[PDB]
């Protein structure tokens, strides 16, 4: 629904978070990930959880969650939500972690790292 | 441009779909109609919506980004000024006639099979 | 990586902005812009920087940049990631201006200007 920020938030921008190339050693050639869209959102969160730790700020700390997907041939070539509110849900609204943040998935036609399905752009911001 | 003040609240919705055709048909049934003109105008009256429900008007909002999709009922067509005929409807009036930061982009597809919008939106009140 | 604000910061909000049609006088059926990623992305940066300059504010206190980017028609419908970092690197993370800010470029099916192959939408900052 809508989530509001207080005037005394400090609000931090993370830059869009793609899944780890299978080797991040690999050639500006050859790098790419691999995996279905469940497997790379849970890969992507976890990305988003460790950068936000780095920063003390948590997963009950974002306010605002934006997910491009790239469609799956095996699905017609469209985005696979089903697979993205698997591990969506994994991570928000669990026990663990009970808020969710106000989102918007939709279907973008590519990524910059070949074979990714999903990219995830974070706002998060700690009340004062 | 909008530039908001040091002491602004700052709200941010989800992104908002138009309603299904048939909200209680099955899993893979559940889709969209109409055209874009149409869909925006739903999408549009839910953003109102929700944000007077916060204590909030149009006037309020600083920043809208707008999600298309071609109509399929016009072979995948980008139908941009069926748009702006429910967007006018919206902003640029007379009771509140300021403008926002806005973006619109034709994304390939939303997450409701036959939507051809979905709107995000942040809002503040001084 | 990420950015994160005070909370005496003031924020600004841009539309997202366009390259330049070839005929800004053309027929509604024919205006379209012209020129590869790179090119267009030059155009875009520079308007950013125009108009946060008109604001008071430098390309050091852009927060979030979102890029959108349509496929080339050259590149097989592929987005021109290499185009988008050449002019992109002329504008941020240089020497005169260090920042890089929170970023996102996603490649989308189609903006509003036919011929456009870059949209770029801008949240800047100035602490206080």
């Amino acid at each position: 629904q809508s989530v509001t920020l207080p005037a005394n938030s400090e609000v931090t921008y993370l830059s869009g978070l793609l899944p780890d190339p299978v080797d991040p050693k690999a050639s500006k050639e050859q790098i790419h990930a691999e995996g279905n869209t469940e497997a790379q959102a849970r890969v992507v969160l976890r990305k988003v959880e460790t950068i936000l730790a780095s920063q003390g700020l948590t997963l009950g700390d974002v306010v605002q969650l934006r997910i491009y997907l790239v469609g799956d041939p095996a699905l017609g070539g469209k985005l696979d939500f089903d697979g993205l509110q698997v591990a969506f849900r994994e991570f928000f609204g669990t026990q663990k972690q009970p808020l969710k943040p106000a989102r918007t998935t939709v279907q973008v036609a590519g990524l910059v790292l070949p074979g990714a399905l999903i990219e995830v752009e974070t706002v998060a911001a700690r009340a004062r």
